[PDB]
DNA sequence: GCGAAATTCCATGACACTACCTTCCCAGGAAACAGGTTTCACCAGCCAGGCCTTGAATGCAATTGTCTTACTAGGAATATTTGGACTTCCCCACCTACCATTCAGGTAACTTGATACAAACACAGCCC
């Protein structure tokens, strides 16, 4: 057991899937904060939340990455219309048992 | 010819300079703190009477402010003379960076120990 994790596999994983789009928009969407950028009016981090079922971007820029800075970010978007699934990635933000 | 065994094959992934940074979690405990209740005693607020200190008015005395003159020394310019700070070049010892080893201290605990505070009665010093 100081042979088995050091070396690494030889043996790729198989083929990628592609899963199907949705069949209606607001359906998933998929969030993801860039940045630190280089700044500007004391901003530094955007959401952006693609639609899952056109590639229709939303931005809603921030402050710092933290929980709040999303809840406010989304207000205006739920505004216009509710989403069943939201993707996202295991971030800082996303997984705080407040958001 | 099947199976067992000895061998060659080939598709692939990771190495490329790396740590921080942010936000949320966890956590245990604790930090007190912010919050709040409770009660007793005390310090602050209240008001007036008497006296002393301050303010003012003053007269005057010397203190101080101005004027004037003879002058001493300061400053500047000089030459020079002299006294040194820093730039320079080089080497060694000393500080550091390191690990291993160990000792000491801080926390911590249980005990002990000792002193200060709170209370009471009296004494002495100073003042009215």
């Amino acid at each position: 057991q100081q042979c088995l994790i050091t070396n690494a596999s030889n043996k790729a994983s198989g083929p990628i899937l592609r899963p199907d789009r949705p069949q209606k928009p607001f359906d998933k969407f998929f969030i993801d904060y860039i940045g630190p950028l280089p700044p500007s009016q004391g901003y530094l981090y955007v959401l952006v939340v693609v639609d899952g079922m056109t590639g229709f971007t939303w931005l809603y820029p921030t402050k710092a990455p933290s929980t709040s800075a999303t809840v406010k970010s989304l207000n205006v978007l739920t505004s216009i219309a509710i989403p069943k699934v939201i993707h996202s990635d295991q971030g800082a933000a996303f997984t705080s048992s407040t958001f």
